[PDB]
């Protein structure tokens, strides 16, 4: 089938790195380092990359089994994948599908099992966020159960986040500074030098906002585009899909952009951080080579 | 475009009444009263009913403005709709789009504003769950702010839920002991007497499970099907779409069912509550009239 994108406005779509509606659309050419996001990554031909979950709703969800009974507000889980199979550290994955792919001081959560007295809240402290090792230690856990051997499923709800730039810093998934053995999706770098990554932004709930209160986490593809690629049998006939971003109510063509086949969008001619209207729709035009030069925004 | 459904397995899709992956698929013929869900409602031609949000990720999200500074762990919010427009409580809508459409003792939440000391947790007690009035009183609010006139955005994360049957009991949205002035989408009723509603189930996190720990909330359509109908220009050439539910790996056809044009699925010949495998895909077969009688499961 010929390539297309869903006829949804940006503000009708969802982040693929934090479950929430998209709220901003912007290009920032002065970010310190290129992002290496592990969620929200998919090729145009429908190949998921990194820890990107195939089920949209497994983003920020987790499943596991308690390794010991709760004591001293500590719950340790051996981690499973969304399919219920055991997560195998030896596979090279940094974490089960859908796990957070950025640095934070705390990851706040809620969880429950299928038996009584297992609904609780807690958090994973940064030093304990080492899912590549096969488990996570949940602290400040406020339920009396579970006992050992009980399946738990939960949701990461918010983060302790003192510094917004840490959304673009991968966590120490294996508890060390050395990620060489991990099978990580590659950094996102525009192919032409004047191009700037187009960021789809949303607002997560965070604590530790005393220094500066604005929190924005970006992703490369709206979740609805990822699902679109999974539900169509597209062939990437060129290096990039040339798209137009159009306000369908007002007719105004806002800009053209390139959706590279590895799954990210760029615009040209951005010299300072630039925000774009949210009520537009992205429409496919044609396939273009990597060095196709876009009209500046 | 000819009618189709996305090629996702049931366990690869999401509930449209609680944000979480689908976990069960079942038909219960012994539910005495038909459900009147206000979320997860969409015709095959892509027209939303009830409070069903156009953006998948606005389910269980809310936004508004504080009417007073926080005091005594109470935060009162005047509600907005998802698009930031003011929710007019005189209009007859039961709630802003995406608000929970069932009865619970407490609706647990988290929220935050643009300024520091506004990230908190709290809850809406059942007696305060009257969003049709244009606002909600949040209690057990644990942040020191916001002051008055401050925008807040938040998420419903879990419920206090004594009885699973209350997932199918609409709440008293206007606090008037159900007076019938509200604009509600109609009950979901199979058009033939031998048919049973096919329920797409997920597990929300709930408290008050000490006595019966299993909690399952059902919906009429996976969220991904609703988005599919919004992103295609379908014309229902019949009263109902005949579907086959097939395990694509083994090729095993499990049952046939009818997807009625108003947006729900039924099976035939179910005499006891019956669960079905989650690894199947619903495939469109043809259009059939309302009187078409399905092969029994």
């Amino acid at each position: 089938e010929p390539f297309s994108l869903p006829n949804l406005q940006t503000d009708e779509m969802s982040s693929s790195r934090w479950p929430n509606p998209l709220a901003t659309l912007f290009a920032d050419p002065n970010v310190a380092v290129a992002p290496q996001w592990q969620n929200g990554r998919c090729t145009l031909e429908g190949e998921l990359l990194g820890t990107t979950p195939r089920n949209a709703s497994w983003l920020n969800r987790f499943r596991g089994v308690s390794t010991a009974a709760v004591a001293n507000q500590v719950l340790h889980l051996t981690l499973y994948e969304p399919d219920g199979s055991v997560f195998n550290p030896l596979s090279g994955a940094p974490a089960p599908e859908g796990f957070p792919d950025f640095t934070a001081q705390e990851y706040h959560l809620r969880a429950a099992g299928k038996v009584a007295n297992t609904t609780g809240g807690g958090e994973i402290k940064s030093t304990d966020y080492t899912p590549a090792l096969g488990g996570v230690k949940i602290t400040a856990w406020d339920a009396t159960g579970p006992s050992a051997g009980v399946e738990m499923t939960g949701q990461i709800e918010s983060i302790g986040m003192e510094n917004n730039t840490d959304f673009d810093v991968l966590p120490d998934y294996n508890g060390s500074a050395f990620d060489g053995s991990l099978n990580l999706a590659p950094p996102i770098v525009p192919l032409l030098p004047g191009e700037t990554l187009l960021r789809f932004g949303t607002v997560p709930i965070t604590t530790r906002r005393q220094s500066d209160p604005i929190r924005i986490i970006s992703c490369a593809l709206p979740q609805e585009w990822i699902t679109w690629f999974l539900t169509h049998n597209f062939t990437a006939l060129g290096d990039a899909a040339l798209l137009r971003y159009r306000n369908q109510a007002t007719g105004q063509l806002l800009f053209e952009c390139k959706l590279y086949r590895s799954g990210f969008v760029v615009v040209n001619g951005v010299n300072v951080r630039t925000e774009f209207p949210m009520s537009g729709v992205f429409e496919f035009v044609s396939w273009v080579p990597n060095f196709f030069q876009l009209a500046p925004v």
